[PDB]
DNA sequence: GCCG
DNA sequence: CAGTAC
DNA sequence: CGGCAGTACTG
């Protein structure tokens, strides 16, 4: 868990990421978990090219911040870089927007606010920028879980309702609360996102909705912003998703993440002549779905040993 | 960027 | 669809 | 050479 070298690199990960170069941005990443994982401070080049999610090139960059103490690569990142940081983190908005907004002469989030074209998720992402790079106590992704419990119950008592991704996995602290709900009737979800975020709405606990297909009796997901109630009170992102039964174990092996995690497992499924979604693990193609009633059956049906959601923080 |  | 998001 | 995960909204 010790490594000087990773400080480097993810500089510049972080800097291809922003610049749309996401293969070469996803190298990094994982060149970074490896290094981060790694016992022994790495000595050699034939050290470094030994590890798997390290090559020539990410060993060459390794035996320069080693020999030397620094990376020369470092001293050559465009000055765009900071620039585009700053626009595609705003919720809504990515790399190609922000590459637009650059070209078109914009530098900062008031020429964004004054002279920009915003969609309705941007300028919602805009209003609220502090808040969303903040991450929230643990303590408090738990009453947002709560309040969205209460909700639901009331409307029906079987209704079950876990938080999901960071907070599933232990962390101290959560950049959003990702709540899934399902029933063990195997019927009740069905239709609920009307009656479920109209209550939410009532009590003024939803202040924004970012991606809410309430038009569609299938919508399966609600993307919004709350806001518990009292003073010193941060506007949340909070992430909704309802799901048969049937799907419960993939829906939450998938809503836990981590993010590489579930990258890493469907890599994996997929080497194995199978295919793992948030709805299923099936036979690869028209394939079979395969019964999983709990996470720990996906792990089995894939010849891996379980993982507590904690391990799975990569 | 990495890997098969 | 391209872009963005989980 | 070429995949790199698989899928859900928006406009
Ligand atoms: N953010 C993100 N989440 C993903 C992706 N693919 C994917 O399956 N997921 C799943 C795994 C995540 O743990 C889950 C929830 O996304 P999230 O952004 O709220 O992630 P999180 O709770 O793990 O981390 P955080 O909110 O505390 O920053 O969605 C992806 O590419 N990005
Ligand atoms: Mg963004
Ligand atoms: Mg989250």
């Amino acid at each position: 868990h010790n490594l000087h070298i990773t400080e480097k690199l993810e500089v510049l990960a972080k800097a291809y990421s922003v610049q749309g170069d996401k293969w070469r941005a996803l190298g990094y990443a994982k060149a970074i978990n490896a290094l981060k994982s790694f016992h022994k401070p790495v000595t050699s080049y034939q050290e470094a090219c030994s590890i798997p999610g390290i090559g020539k090139r990410m060993a060459e960059k390794i035996i320069e911040i080693l020999e030397s103490g620094h990376l020369r690569k470092l001293d050559h990142i465009s000055e765009s870089v900071p620039v585009l940081e700053l626009f595609s983190n705003i919720w809504g908005a990515g790399t190609k927007t922000a590459q637009m907004w650059y070209q078109q002469g914009f530098r900062s989030l008031e020429d964004i606010r004054s002279q920009a074209s915003l969609t309705t998720q941007q300028a919602i992402g805009l209003k609220h920028y502090s808040d969303f790079l903040e991450r929230m106590p643990r303590e408090e992704a738990t009453e947002i879980e709560q309040t969205v419990q209460k909700a639901a119950q009331a409307f029906n008592s079987g209704l079950l309702c876990v938080a999901c991704g960071s907070y599933r996995r232990g962390k101290a602290t959560c950049g959003d609360v990702d709540v899934l709900i399902t029933h063990p009737d195997g019927r009740s979800h069905r239709g609920i996102f009307s009656r479920l975020l109209d209550s939410l709405r009532q009590e003024g606990f939803l202040t924004d909705d970012l991606v809410s297909q309430e038009e569609n009796g299938q919508q399966q997901k609600y993307l919004g912003v709350c806001r518990l109630p009292g003073p010193g009170r941060r506007h949340r992102r909070l992430d909704i998703i309802v799901v048969p039964y049937s799907e419960f174990a993939c829906a939450l092996l998938y809503f836990t993440g981590s993010a590489h995690f579930n990258r890493s497992m469907r890599a994996l499924a997929k080497t194995k002549g199978m295919s793992l979604s948030e709805h299923a693990l099936s036979t690869a193609v028209p394939g079979r779905v395969l019964p999983t009633p709990t996470e720990k059956d996906v792990f089995r049906l894939l010849g891996l040993p379980y993982r507590e959601p904690a391990e799975r923080d990569w």
